[PDB]
């Protein structure tokens, strides 16, 4: 398999649609031995963690809890064995307080909402990366999850600054990973109804707030040349298993894109 030997954590497991269980079940799938972290709902999260593929542990990481990330290292080393390290790290962690995502206008999210957000979906791609290339070996990889925030999208207002935000923290974390021998590089993804984005498209923010992801998911598939289902995260799965391969040995700072191709075309 793709994964064979390979000593993998994933975070970002939270439903059976989230990107990260997809993750999670390509990568044993593709031979992978995996470590799962979850937030907050870790009774939820196990049972979904018992319905992946192959037997594997759930820990517990919330990001803006510095305890949890001072021990998160010593935590794995618990889980795969003294002397055992990861080859492989997934970064599948967002969050937006719904005034960053359209519930009001854009100049009406309070900064210290806008920070919380910052603080989850960006700047804890630099904390997770610091807490375990420490215990990752050679030729290791973290990847990330990003949404193209190279043009204002209103269908998610501060998110999108958010995400320009992890674009760049990845660009440093190449720069701190390389000496480890260890890549980092993002997985730009087209949208996907995950349990959050299905209540946003369906109206839990708003008549408007529906209808601008709609569009933005309607002008996705027009674009796409090879089609984009937003309702199957399996092909984004696979990059990010590609990803954790040795089969991108040169790649590092970068961001792939699984979108269908969306970004690529204007109509
Ligand atoms: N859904 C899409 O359309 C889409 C598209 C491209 C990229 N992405 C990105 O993919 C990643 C995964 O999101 P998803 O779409 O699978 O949604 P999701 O809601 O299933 O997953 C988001 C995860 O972030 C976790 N999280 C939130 N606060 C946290 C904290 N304090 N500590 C640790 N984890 C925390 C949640 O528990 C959840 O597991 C995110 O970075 C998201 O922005 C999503």
């Amino acid at each position: 398999g793709l994964l064979d030997g390979k000593r993998i954590l994933v975070t970002g497991i939270i439903t059976d649609s989230s990107i990260a269980f997809h993750i999670a079940k390509v990568a044993q799938e593709a031979g992978a031995q995996l470590v799962l972290t979850g937030f907050d709902r870790l009774r939820l999260i196990q049972r979904i963690v018992d319905r992946l593929p192959e037997k594997a542990p759930l820990i517990e990481l919330d990001v803006q809890n510095e305890e949890h990330l001072n021990t998160l290292a010593q935590r794995v080393t618990a889980e795969i064995g003294e002397g055992n390290k990861l080859d492989g790290v997934v970064h599948s962690i967002g969050f937006m307080p719904q005034t960053g995502m359209g519930i009001n206008p854009f100049f009406d999210a309070p900064y210290e909402d806008v920070s919380k957000g910052i603080h989850i979906s960006a700047y804890s791609y630099a904390s997770l990366a610091k807490a375990l290339l420490p215990i990752m070996n050679p030729g290791g990889s973290i990847v990330g999850m990003d949404f193209d925030p190279s043009r204002a999208m209103p269908a998610y207002n501060w998110m999108t600054v958010a995400k320009s935000a992890l674009e760049s923290v990845n660009r440093f974390v190449a720069r701190e990973a390389g000496p480890h021998g260890v890549r980092s590089n993002l997985v730009a993804a087209g949208p996907i109804r995950t349990l959050a984005m299905a209540g946003i498209v369906g109206g839990v923010l708003g008549d408007q707030a529906a209808e601008q992801i709609r569009l933005l998911e309607e002008g996705w598939d027009q674009r796409a040349p090879i089609g984009w289902n937003m309702k199957d995260p399996t092909p984004v799965a696979k990059t990010v298993c590609a990803l954790l391969s040795d089969w991108l040995p040169a790649t590092t700072g970068t961001i792939i894109y699984a979108d269908g191709g969306a970004s690529t075309q204007l109509l």
